[PDB]
């Protein structure tokens, strides 16, 4: 059955950016909640065999906002880490500064996608059929692996992903996730070994 | 333009079953971020007279979601106070153990379509256009009213609610919130004068 990953580094490693508190709640609780009750909601169905990617790709419902909940978790652990944050170089730079202009100038439309989703749900950097890279915003457990895009970049803006660090101040919690983003990871996604399993 | 109602009790008057820090962010800044951002919407539209009512009624968009944000919470506030919690007497009682079959059960039943709701959103309890009891789950600033439904009841679900006092335990919120219930205000709404503002 499907398992909750490890986190990629302790859990006071994001501080003072994120908590040691949010990264237990949102990562032993949170995220193993979605793990459990997709475990509980596969058995007997059609399901049962495929993977993470294969489920959120085909379910609805249920199955999958919890299926979708748990991988944009996971995909989104993957994207921050300490010692990062910085800036990214290379294609992916050039895509960037080629889609957005500037660096300065994707953080600002990528803040104001995540800020500006009402409700829970989830800030993206994508990479497109055609190579090209957007932006998007998705409700709840909404995954850009459903349209057929490419997830470079994530963003929880659900509640509870920066309540215990900056309750109502959505913003002030955007802002210093930018000085926790694993850009290797996201070139990685850009082009290259996308994320899996 | 728009004010915020004061809070129908102390900011502690709702121990320990929702804290006082909880009342001071939900109410002085969450709830009042809705009533700025409606005054800065509704001039130079055609809200520009209408009552809060009025304009959840026939607004759309972010002009809506901050209209129907500031009655569900003003709404909210009022199905709560101290020394309360109890059962519902008289023809409410009839009502709720008619559709429900018993008190107890209507509880499992608006804790489940609250508990259920996905992310960021509300759980209610109304009286239909044919005076019978029903249960409805909106998400993010879905309100009743729209549906020319009377709520009698509403529990606040969006994270900010309870994560303070009860962080993912969406539950044992519910559960605490059963002890603060305005029985006499929801029974006011069930038969009777309507609340307005
Ligand atoms: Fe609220």
């Amino acid at each position: 059955a499907f398992e909750l990953p490890p986190l990629p580094y302790a859990h006071d490693a994001l501080q003072p950016h994120i908590s040691k508190e949010t990264l237990e709640f949102h990562h032993d609780k949170h995220h193993n909640t979605y793990v459990v009750n997709l475990n509980n909601l596969v058995p007997g169905t059609e399901f049962e065999g495929k993977t993470l990617e294969e489920i959120v790709k085909t379910s609805s419902g249920g199955i999958f906002n919890n299926a979708a909940q748990v991988w944009n978790h996971t995909f989104y652990w993957n994207c921050l880490s300490p010692n990062a944050g910085g800036q990214p170089t290379g294609a992916l730079a050039d895509a960037i500064n080629a889609a957005f202009g500037s660096f300065d100038k994707f953080k600002e439309e990528f803040t104001k996608t995540s800020v500006g989703t009402f409700g829970s749900g989830w800030g993206w950097l994508v990479k497109k059929a055609d190579g090209s890279l957007a932006l998007a915003s998705t409700i709840g457990a909404g995954c850009p692996l459903t349209i057929g895009d490419t997830p470079l970049l994530t963003c929880d803006v659900w509640e509870h992903a920066y309540y215990i660090d900056y309750r109502n101040l959505r913003p002030k919690y955007v802002e210093a996730f930018w000085n926790l983003v694993n850009w290797a990871f996201v070139a990685e996604q850009f082009e290259g070994k996308t994320y899996k399993v």
